[PDB]
């Protein structure tokens, strides 16, 4: 079994979670708590720049977001078939990480530069990033960003388009494609799965959220 | 050739600008000048999420930068023999990536901010970034990070500490291997030749650029 070393929430992890998930891989987390967990972890040598994500998975200590994300793409068959298509695949989920970053750092935001925020990630995912991929959906007409199969891209947007639901529902609105792709992906077994109860799916950061992970990681 | 869509100046090109080089590639450059240059690439439908670096390769319009650095890798066998390589590579990139960033945004932080991100950064590369790539290429004692062959590891890390260097000339001075890999590394033919005067590499962002630059993306 992989395991999963983070914090008890989403962060970065997050897509990790999901990918798994969607690939029907069991996991293991083991839950930094504080900063001496982490602490311990930077001691062993298990962190090669002494941060998480890390992930123990093939005797591998692995670290780095895009590395680990990148390899259970690759090992469980979700990135494409050949160099054109992972040309895709890197493309679309690079745009989808530049609003997954906005979003995720929204809590560091003060009070006052906070509605400014919210309002810039309304209008980019509005004129920006769900135009680019209704755009790829309605030029082949088919049911997955890419190769008309299941990849990391689709599974990387549906987790993105949940955040987007949470910040505000009618984003979505005028993109009819995008709401069609994330019912399909949502009946998928293994994401229907992940989205039920119970499962290692992590809550929307809340004001205790930060404030634990403050003292873990010392920002 | 490959077209390279980007100021004139590092940014986030320089690196596409290193690995094309390295892999022995001749390239084009069209240097937008103006935000009506940049207006034009985005009114015509050329960049996917609105944005540069854009690149166009064998016929494609490919945007984001590791999306086009790992087509390019790929195509040019500097990824590795495999998956487990491949993870490696990625692992290594993105922790560089990481300092990279932080010398990148420098010239953004504002003045009284400044000092302390300096200090950070001399901080960071010497006890976080450094020691990481002097262990690996302790692990094995070979002339290149991965799988005993020249990788897009091998030059993204020469580049940085070429960096490094223009921050701070007295940081690599404790680890010995590192320094041995640029000199190695810079002394391959086709990293020679880009490293000449003349050649496409870039010169340090100033305060001229700097002003340049804001005209065009309006940041
Ligand atoms: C990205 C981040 C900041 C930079 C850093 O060094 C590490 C983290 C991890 C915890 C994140 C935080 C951003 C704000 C988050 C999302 C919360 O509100 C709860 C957890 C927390
Ligand atoms: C990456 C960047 C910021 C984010 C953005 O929106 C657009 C750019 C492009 C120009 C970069 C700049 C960062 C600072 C740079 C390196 C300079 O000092 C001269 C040119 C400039
Ligand atoms: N490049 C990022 C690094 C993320 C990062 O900065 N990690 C944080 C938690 S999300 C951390 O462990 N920070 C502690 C530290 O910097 O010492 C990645 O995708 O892994
Ligand atoms: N995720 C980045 C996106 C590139 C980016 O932020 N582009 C800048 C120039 S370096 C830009 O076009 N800025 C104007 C804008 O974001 O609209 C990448 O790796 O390419």
């Amino acid at each position: 079994k992989p395991k999963l070393h983070y914090f008890n929430g989403r962060g970065r992890m997050e897509p990790i979670r999901w990918l798994l998930a969607a690939a029907g891989v069991e996991f293991e987390e083991k839950f930094i708590g504080s900063a001496e967990d982490l602490g311990k972890l930077r001691n062993d040598g298990s962190l090669m720049f002494q941060q998480v994500p890390m992930v123990e998975i093939d005797g591998m200590k692995l670290v780095q977001t895009r590395a680990i994300l990148n390899y259970i793409a690759s090992k469980y068959n979700l990135y494409g078939k050949d160099i054109k298509e992972r040309a895709l695949i890197d493309m679309y989920t690079e745009g989808m990480a530049d609003l997954n970053e906005m979003i995720l750092l929204l809590p560091l935001c003060r009070p006052e530069e906070k509605d400014a925020k919210i309002a810039l990630i309304k209008e980019k995912t509005k004129s920006r990033y769900f135009p680019a991929f209704e755009k790829v959906l309605q030029s082949h007409g088919q049911d997955y960003l890419v190769g008309n199969k299941l990849s990391r891209a689709d599974i990387s947007l549906v987790e993105l388009l949940y955040y987007v639901e949470e910040l505000d529902s009618s984003l979505i609105s005028n993109f009819p494609l995008l709401k069609a792709l994330k019912t399909r992906i949502s009946n998928l077994p293994t994401v229907k799965k992940f989205l039920q109860p119970g499962s290692p799916r992590k809550p929307p950061a809340d004001a205790k959220a930060l404030e634990e992970a403050r003292k873990i990681f010392r920002f």
